[PDB]
């Protein structure tokens, strides 16, 4: 089906998604000169203290870790939403080299790798109604360099070989993802889509100004997962990652000046 290969990557995604080629999608350049401090928009508030994982699991896209979102347990409010967003997963893109991986790309700098924490706004009930809604979803976007390695990142790291083929999970209990976060909240925001089929155009995004660091070695581990299930020919699942589509009609704005 869909993926990122020369056959079935984003270039082919319109014959079954013709979405892909709508009026919000994602990812996007966000042009810093051109996006508008908004002075009305809120602060982020991040309220993960009670967060549940569940599980981490190769979905042959990308490793989501799954969260308990049966309760207001992990919540995003404030900043351009209206209400409460529960936390369901979170997953990265990244590349086969540091130069490249993150989706969103800021004036043009693309970063090693791009957190996504999904959240669902809960006045839909689930996450299945919730996709099918203007504003069913908040996107949490978190850019990644290399650098210093991320502590708050090596225990979702050391798992990676226990789900290196698609359809892999293993139990993941008890991991904060507080640990992932930089010092600081200040962001840009802007209506978009999901970043992968269906591509529904239900996502705020949010994206953080500051990256966080992470180091060669922890990157190294994401590059040694496989796209394909166990017994099938080895494809490194790296460049899991959609280029910036055009912005049309939207305006970023940002958080702070
Ligand atoms: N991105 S997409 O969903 O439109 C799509 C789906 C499937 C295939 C495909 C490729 C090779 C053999 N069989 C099927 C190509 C593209
Ligand atoms: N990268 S992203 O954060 O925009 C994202 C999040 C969720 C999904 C998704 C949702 C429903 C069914 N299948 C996949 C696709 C992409
Ligand atoms: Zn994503």
């Amino acid at each position: 089906h869909w993926g990122y290969g020369k056959h079935n990557g984003p270039e082919h995604w319109h014959k079954d998604f013709p979405i892909a080629k709508g009026e919000r999608q994602s990812p996007v350049d966000i042009d810093t000169h051109t996006a508008k401090y908004d002075p009305s928009l809120k602060p982020l508030s991040v309220s993960y203290d009670q967060a549940t994982s569940l599980r981490i699991l190769n979905n042959g896209h990308a490793f989501n870790v799954e969260f308990d979102d049966s309760q207001d347990k992990a919540v995003l409010k404030g900043g351009p939403l209206d209400g409460t967003y529960r936390l369901i997963q979170f997953h990265f893109h990244w590349g086969s080299l540091d130069g490249q991986g993150s989706e969103h790309t800021v004036d043009k700098k693309k970063y090693a790798a791009e957190l996504h924490l999904v959240h669902w706004n809960t006045k839909y009930g689930d996450f299945g109604k919730a996709v099918q809604q203007p504003d069913g979803l908040a996107v949490l976007g978190i850019f990644l360099k290399v650098g210093s390695a991320k502590p708050g990142l090596q225990k979702v790291v050391d798992v990676l070989d226990s789900i290196k083929t698609k359809g892999k999970s293993a139990d993941f209990t008890n991991f904060d993802p507080r640990g992932l976060l930089p010092e600081s909240l200040d962001y840009w925001t802007y209506p978009g889509s999901l970043t992968t089929p269906p591509l529904l155009e239900c996502v705020t995004w949010i994206v953080l100004k500051e990256p966080i660091s992470v180091s060669s070695e922890q990157v190294l581990k994401f590059r040694k997962l496989n796209f394909n299930g166990e017994g099938e020919p080895e494809e490194l699942m790296v460049d899991n990652w959609r280029p910036a589509q055009p912005l049309k009609n939207r305006q970023i704005k940002a958080s702070f000046k």
